[PDB]
């Protein structure tokens, strides 16, 4: 008896020119030809019934996710009257378990290719959230000092593969997010969660008031009292409004390749440069990714770029620039 | 009187994907809604008869130069069998001028927007021509250290802004070219020049031997005769051919804007930098040149870089490599 919480992503905006402008990130047809939103709901699919499984979701990308998602019941598909970030979003979806229900919340828009090892994690974590209790975080060893991740301090060794959190913090500044890195103390989080129903709920009551005591007695299914609710609430992620100061967060460490796909730069690291062709020519350039539409591409005397070519645009990006593609959407549609 | 030899000898892989083996850079309208030999001829145009005009171009060419140049006589395009760059085309033009004509040699592939000054500064040329004998160049002041122009070096003066040649250097390595900018005494050799049709030819008789005595007899309207006639001949320019070893070099001065349009990046040099637009939008990018086709282009965290888009492909070039385009077109052939 577990739900498994599937929180739709935000903008695509950093896969211009793919992305149209909009267009949430969960939507992408990066790999295999099915969209990201797809993939997870296929993991899930795994071990878990449909049934068992909610979309909460910004009104707008229902109907596109009941055509991503055909086996997923109408109503589990709970649309959101405004975006106010993950916090809301888990305390309304993780309303609809029962109080002592374990609840997977997992993000529409990351990459994880090994199920088998997924589910691995996932069980040790479960067993683990019996005997312990508390709010479960899944831990990356951090290769990089990125700035847009949470770390989780690991803790007290609560048995063998699972700890305590001595601390958890939401993206730290460059230099704080070096010396994390640098002590060997910390892992990324992976942003996706486990914890019991009733146990969340109170730590929100606790944590963050403002959304326990408008979303309480609120049916998330009823779209006209989740509007009037959402309005008296705040915007917030969860990681703020909750595991930055909860005193009883968990990690476990995660048995498997993962990726959020941050930027072009991610899709390179998995895919690898790109190698000249009758429709790629490389002269005097290295470690360039080129993704081709109808003609040829010459890249002549640059390396450690990005060019995207597709019916909307061309982007031609610096590898280390690629998150403020971010910025070229905000140009382009202003 | 005088003739005017158009010398098109149909480079054009630097101006890739613009180019293509059948518009080769002389037939490129890169400025206004005219080719650069259209240009060519309409400032010849605004002295001489069209009758006084001949074109020497590779057979190929010549049914797309007669569309080019429908004022042309069809006798006036004199058709190459195989390239063997300028001297040899030089000769063959000039010999069907009378002994002492004149004969006024233009590449087709350049560009020079004052088309008054042009003819004030040939006039000079002329002038000089019929008081001194020689060969004649015509000069444009240095303003970077070019390895790819020939220099020549300014002698005694005849005349104001006539002046013997001391020596011409074709094609100096970097250092040389450094020097000799510094010197304060050196211009550039436009690719340009003036001669009597018997004395250049009696020039190539002690310089270029090779090419005299296989071309000599041979009428150029006979392609059957030429084409024999090319087999034996070397392919070398008139500047190390000739221009280099005659101790009757002249030089005058160029009183206008000249620019040979080497690569993109001599297009940008005449147009400028391109401007953030809708179609092209900059994200820490500077000084960049891009020519959008249908879509939007966008340059994130590069500088001095060349962007051509067009339905043939995508060029992207840092400004410096601007000559390796070429490598694209060899690379594209096999
Ligand atoms: O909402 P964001 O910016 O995508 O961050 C969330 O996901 C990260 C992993 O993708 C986590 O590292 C963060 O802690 C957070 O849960
Ligand atoms: O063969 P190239 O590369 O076109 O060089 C010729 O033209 C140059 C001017 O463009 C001159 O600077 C050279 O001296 C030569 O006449
Ligand atoms: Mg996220
Ligand atoms: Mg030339």
């Amino acid at each position: 008896v577990m739900k498994a919480l599937i929180l739709a992503g935000g903008s695509g905006e950093r896969f211009w020119p793919l992305s149209t402008p909009e267009t949430p990130k969960q939507f992408l047809k990066l790999f295999g030809n099915k969209s990201l939103m797809r993939w997870t709901f296929e993991r899930v699919l795994e071990e878990m019934d449909p049934k068992d499984v909610i979309v909460v979701t910004h009104k707008d990308y229902v109907e596109r996710t009941k055509k991503e998602l055909p086996e997923l019941p109408d109503e589990n598909i709970i649309a959101e009257p405004m975006k106010k970030n993950t916090a809301p979003a888990c305390f309304i979806g993780t309303k609809l378990a029962d109080d002592d229900e374990p609840v997977l919340v997992l993000p529409a828009d990351h990459r994880i290719p090994d199920t088998k090892k997924f589910w691995k994690t996932v069980k040790k974590a479960l067993d683990a959230l019996e005997k312990y209790d508390g709010l479960f975080t899944f831990g990356i060893v951090p290769t990089r000092p990125e700035t847009g991740y949470g770390y989780i301090e690991i803790g007290e060794e609560l048995e063998e593969g699972v700890h305590k959190v001595a601390q958890f913090r939401e993206k730290p500044d460059l230099e704080t997010a070096k010396k994390f890195v640098e002590s060997g103390r910390f892992l990324w989080n992976s942003g996706m969660f486990l914890w019991k129903a009733r146990e969340f709920i109170e730590e929100v009551k606790v944590c963050e008031p403002s959304i326990y005591e408008n979303l309480k007695d609120v049916d998330p299914r009823n779209f006209e009292e989740l509007k009037k609710a959402y309005e008296k609430v705040p915007s917030i992620s969860v990681d703020y409004a909750v595991m930055e100061k909860s005193k009883k967060v968990r990690v476990v460490k995660a048995d498997f390749e993962w990726s959020d796909l941050g930027n072009w730069s991610s899709v390179r690291e998995i895919e690898g440069y790109t190698e000249e062709s009758d429709e790629v020519i490389l002269v005097d350039s290295d470690r360039v990714f080129v993704k081709t539409h109808n003609k040829p591409i010459a890249v002549v005397g640059l390396s450690d770029v990005i060019v995207i070519d597709t019916p909307n645009g061309i982007l031609i990006c610096k590898e280390e620039y690629a998150q403020k593609v971010r910025e070229v959407v905000k140009k382009l549609f202003r």
